[PDB]
């Protein structure tokens, strides 16, 4: 029975590489403590290099767990405190509009004023800056969740701050050991190159994440399979770590509000245990992701929860979910786009085979 594995990943995940000619895919699945990969493809069509397990993938969206227990370390460290205001730690947003929304609510997307992205014209730090000088507020502080980038970028520069470290370093010096990962970079460095893999389009062009303002707290982290496995390692089993980064993991599991079925943590969804198949791809709807919705306190505490998130830069797709009470994890790595649905379909199905 520990050898169908392989073989459910094969039936549920293998199929979509050639559905949405996608060039290489990672599939990592946890168990009781026992770590599966299972690679697809190439990491580099031009070069005919095999997704391996140094294979990097970018994160997208993914990295704003990083950035939330990024958040959770500088909490249980006295940093922070998550009734803070940026302008205690960037001192030219002190009195502005934006200093009304205390971290937590920068981290969970209810600024009341905030869209997906920046926009075009933000690119410079000074622009950057400019934004937040000049943001006003328009819905109620805290009511209406609507899924941002500046919003959990801003809340990832603050926690820099206040570790008097710059974000990259944050993650790479102090985040990344604690969670005894070994190839995950914000910034790749050369000797790493030839194991960053290309992204590819919807033309299946070479490519791969440009600059752009906050990136790094919002969706710029890079890593490979056997590191994502153990971040879930870590979420499952965080008393086995050291008691900062145990900490700050138990940080991001805590639901703060509630959209229909899905329950806001710090960087990671929640979702009550056993959920449906259509609650979980509710989560990623248009709807959820893109609109702004009103948020309602948590009336229903789940006793047996579940966490997934999903993450997509133009070129890679990302889903990582893991279930505390059956010991169970599925991380999914792919250097081009699919549907947010089919990732989570083929999880979904192979997460229920293995009880
Ligand atoms: B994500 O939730 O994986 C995500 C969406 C959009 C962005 C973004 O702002 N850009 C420009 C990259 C596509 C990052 C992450
Ligand atoms: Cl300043």
């Amino acid at each position: 029975k520990d050898q169908e594995i392989k073989k459910l990943v094969d039936q549920n995940f293998k199929p979509l590489l050639e559905k949405y000619d996608v060039p290489g895919m990672a599939v990592g699945v946890i168990q009781n403590n026992k770590k599966y990969e299972m690679y697809y493809g190439l990491q580099s069509v031009q070069d005919k290099k095999a997704v391996n397990s140094s294979t990097i993938f970018e994160l997208g969206s993914v990295s704003k767990l990083f950035t939330a227990t990024a958040g959770g370390y500088a909490k249980n460290k006295g940093k922070i405190s998550f009734d803070d205001t940026p302008g205690k730690y960037w001192k030219v947003l002190k009195n502005t509009p934006i200093d009304q929304v205390n971290l937590l609510q920068l981290a969970t997307y209810t600024s009341g004023n905030l869209a997906l992205q920046f926009p075009d014209e933000v690119q410079t730090d000074q622009q950057v800056l400019t934004f937040f000088k000049d943001w006003k507020p328009k819905n109620p502080i805290g009511e209406y969740r609507q899924y941002s980038n500046p919003s959990i970028g801003l809340f990832g520069k603050v926690v820099a701050l206040s570790m008097n470290k710059p974000f990259d370093q944050v993650l790479e010096k102090t985040i990344f050991p604690a969670l005894g990962l070994k190839h995950s970079y914000v910034n790749v460095p050369k000797t790493q190159m030839q194991n960053y893999a290309f992204g590819y389009n919807q033309e299946n062009q070479p490519i791969r994440v440009n600059p752009g303002p906050l990136d790094a707290p919002a969706y710029g982290v890079k890593s490979t399979l056997p590191d994502m496995l153990s971040f879930i390692h870590a979420n499952l089993n965080p008393q086995k770590y050291p008691a900062d980064i145990q900490r700050a993991i138990n940080e991001t599991h805590q639901g703060f509000y509630q959209v229909n079925t899905m329950y806001q943590a710090l960087g990671w969804e929640e979702f009550s245990y056993p959920a449906t198949l259509q609650t979980l791809l509710d989560s990623n709807s248009e709807q959820i992701v893109m609109k702004p919705n009103k948020v309602t306190a948590i009336s229903k505490e789940p006793s047996v929860k579940m966490y997934h998130k999903t993450g997509s830069t133009n070129g890679f797709g990302t889903y990582v979910v893991f279930i505390p009470k059956e010991n169970i994890g599925l991380v999914m790595l792919t250097n081009k786009r699919i549907p947010n649905e089919e990732r989570i379909k083929a999880a979904y199905a192979v997460l229920n085979a293995i009880k």
